[PDB]
């Protein structure tokens, strides 16, 4: 039975205001979930696309003998996670996660700050067509944080990329699962996206799988 | 011109550890000075209060004969935000946004801040840190209505030592900048020094700022 | 399999190092091997700051995918210049640059670090291994590639030592167009095994690109 | 006044530049001049790329401070390693290392750029100068000061083309004590007057360090 996912998104761009509410299902032991979610502000300034990634850890895999340490969180007091994500033109947006459980549902409730993109960004064009996939390294800072990094790319319709760099800090009011903080060398975060959007109906899947190796 | 008031809150989050402050004090433009003493709401502050001092309004920093000060022209004509994000040596993150809000002889300043990343070993959460140095931000226009900033800061500790972060602003103009800002001549630069009368509890500043094109 | 022959040249902290030597590989295998020598007696930081300096030839690629530095041997190479940023202020700025003769690869690298402080962890025996790492790698035109990744090593007493990693690799003729055609970027998984003295430096080090892990 | 000679060599994005000359400066005006010429034809990219690696001897210091460049010269000197991050991914790694005589300071630095994008403005003409900066600069114990500076660049149709720079100055012996001991950083602010083509460069340029403005 897939846990039942709700989310609202709040924030501003450039200081224009926008909220999304919605939601859909994850299955963690298949790495797999839906949220389709619709402007409550009308159509988005900027592109949907932007908002991909903001639209929940829990749903990864995690190798044999490793336990998704933000699943583990659930029961033991749960986790932030914030994100710092600057952008090739000089845009940066601040991200920060928070989450309330019921039983079979996560709701998640997210605030966004994007500032500093400039007037011709790509961001306030269609020219995205896509969020490409990427490869978070995750390691422990403690007991209860982890420090994540990773570069991601945005594909344009001329065939061209639109870049940023991520750095993540997920903060566990519990001491994060041992076989995550004992490990002795980073785990990976593989993630992707299949995007369906509007200027304001938005829509994922995403899939995650954490690794140590490739296969 | 009699000085203007000011009001001010600060909540935020370092951590995760909420805080909240709120005070004021006073500010002469012409003089380019400016007090603001604060008390928090929350008990003890869990890092050092110095980290805030540049947290607790560029209105009173004077600008060099043929200029004006844009953060001051900008309060009959619809405002601006500051955005800032300062990485401090140590990995940590502090996300700061600035909103004003003005009466006849007033300013009204409520600001977020979001502290993540800090080590359990960092400086910040010792009483390490006894004063804040002198700083020279760059600052120059992206278009009529957009202001970069940025400076490096160091903080000079007990032991004879420097904790040092880069900051990065972007501020945002309802109206067009001041001309004076937008004639292609180059950056501003704005030296501030501050004054700092911290316990744990009770904040206090006196803040200087003069802006020049040459020293 | 191609043979290897190394040298690396540099100064840390303005001290002036040089290695010498090589090993061979085997890019089907994704595995390649190295031994240098220093010629300036013992070295004054970590022999594992090196383990990275000492040729992405030796790596494999998706099926449908060709190694675009392999690739490059015949058709004029390619370049690698990286900047390293170390958690304690330290910079490692690096330059690749390869020939090649019937069956060998021969690598002259220059290394210049600056701005490790007097306490740095480089300075001690406190490393005692590389970690793993996925460098994401995508093209910036028709010759360059960008690539980045997080670069940590095990500390003895179960703390890490991090770094960030930026790589600019230019090529001489286009990219191989498997990596072009791409639309999207490439991971590189890299691992190393390292067996280090002070003057004595040895790694063994496999390479596998990826789309995605499974 | 201190007769200055200097080299240059570097690559920008794989293209080799050379370009030899020299001039002189006064340390107590915090001026010098540098006039150099290409010596591998005309560069590929915009010369005021390089107005900036076109001498820290030639500043002003505050009174009762001495410029510790300037000092350093008599008990074993100092090298500057500089990283410079362009807007649009360019990277410059530049290294400085200089020799003296009587009356003299010869310059020998190295440029490694990499990473401008072929529409990078540095390979048109619309850079028309450099804009003025300030270096904070302080000291990570007693043989090193680490720089940071923003450094904006004009051009032609209006606005700006931007960097980040930071230093690593190593010096042999200990700081001038006068540095050392300010409790605090020392700011350095660096204007230019330019006159280049695209094989004759040529700068004057003003250093004038203060703790306040």
């Amino acid at each position: 039975p897939a846990m039942e996912i709700e989310c609202r998104i709040t924030g501003t761009l450039n200081g224009v205001e926008f909220e999304l509410v919605g939601g859909g299902e994850g299955t963690p032991e298949q790495g797999r979930m839906t949220n389709k979610m619709k402007s409550t502000k009308g159509a988005l300034t900027f592109s949907p696309y932007l908002l991909s990634h903001v639209m929940f850890y829990h749903f990864g895999t995690y190798p044999s003998g490793y336990e998704n340490p933000f699943l583990h969180a659930i029961n033991n007091g749960g986790y932030t996670n914030t994100r710092i994500e600057k952008y090739e033109d000089g845009g940066v947006l601040h991200v920060s996660f928070s989450y309330r459980y019921e039983a079979g549902r996560v709701i998640g409730d997210f605030k966004v700050m994007g500032t500093g993109f400039p007037e011709d960004s790509v961001i306030f064009t269609d020219k995205i067509i896509r969020s490409n996939a990427t490869v978070e390294h995750l390691h422990p800072m403690g007991d209860n944080d982890l420090d994540g990094s990773f570069t991601r790319t945005f594909s344009l319709r001329d065939g061209g990329y639109y870049s940023s760099v991520v750095d993540s800090h997920m903060h566990f009011k519990s001491a994060i699962h041992p076989s995550i903080l004992q490990n002795g060398g980073p785990m990976f975060a593989f993630r992707r996206v299949e995007e369906d959007h509007s200027n304001t109906e938005l829509g994922i899947v995403e899939y995650q799988h954490a690794f140590k190796t490739p296969d």
